[PDB]
């Protein structure tokens, strides 16, 4: 039994990409990855993990500004689906303004402003971004269906 992604207590959004397969974006305060670890030295799935990320860039159509800065990241496979979880960084104020040119961020603003989530808000406003506040804890991506975008899937 795995937790649910389409819960009260999340945020979550799909982005489907082809017919079949997609992304499933959730906010969340529960963490599906134990580890710290984002194995890619397989040159497929260091490609898979650029693939399922440019596909969230060009439909949200984000533009990730160059800040020298980096979101707590783990990943993990199960046969060809990618899970990415974000240990996010936005509790208070400072941190949102030092974890804002992070894919993370950019995907939080899209969530504010398309009204999927009550949770975030703005903090700094830097090179034409907004810097994103909340107290979620996770921003979990999974390549799912779209019968199944509802449960998290395994992990590994
Ligand atoms: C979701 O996962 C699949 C599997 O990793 C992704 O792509 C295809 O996977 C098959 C194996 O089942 C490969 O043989 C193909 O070469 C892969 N195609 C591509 C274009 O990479 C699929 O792209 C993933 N979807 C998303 C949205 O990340
Ligand atoms: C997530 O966890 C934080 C505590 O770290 C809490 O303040 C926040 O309200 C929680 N949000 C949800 C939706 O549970
Ligand atoms: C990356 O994953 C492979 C898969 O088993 C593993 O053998 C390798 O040690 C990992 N990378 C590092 C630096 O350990």
């Amino acid at each position: 039994t795995m937790p649910l992604s389409c819960s009260k207590n999340n945020s979550h959004h799909y982005i489907q990409v082809r017919n079949d397969t997609g992304l499933e974006l959730t906010l969340t305060n529960t963490s599906l990855l134990d580890h710290k670890f984002c194995n890619l030295s397989d040159a497929h799935k260091r490609n898979l993990y650029d693939k399922a990320l440019m596909s969230i860039v060009t439909t949200f159509h984000l533009n990730i500004p160059n800040f020298n800065q980096y979101e707590v990241m783990s990943c993990d496979f199960n046969g060809g689906k990618i899970t990415v979880q974000y240990n996010l960084s936005h509790s208070s104020y400072v941190d949102a303004a030092n974890h804002c040119g992070t894919i993370a961020n950019g995907i939080m603003d899209t969530f504010r402003r398309m009204y999927w989530s009550n949770a975030l808000s703005p903090s700094e406003y830097i090179s034409g971004t907004t810097c994103i506040q909340t107290a979620y804890q996770y921003l979990i991506i999974q390549n799912t269906t779209w019968e199944d975008h509802c449960v998290f899937s395994r992990p590994s």
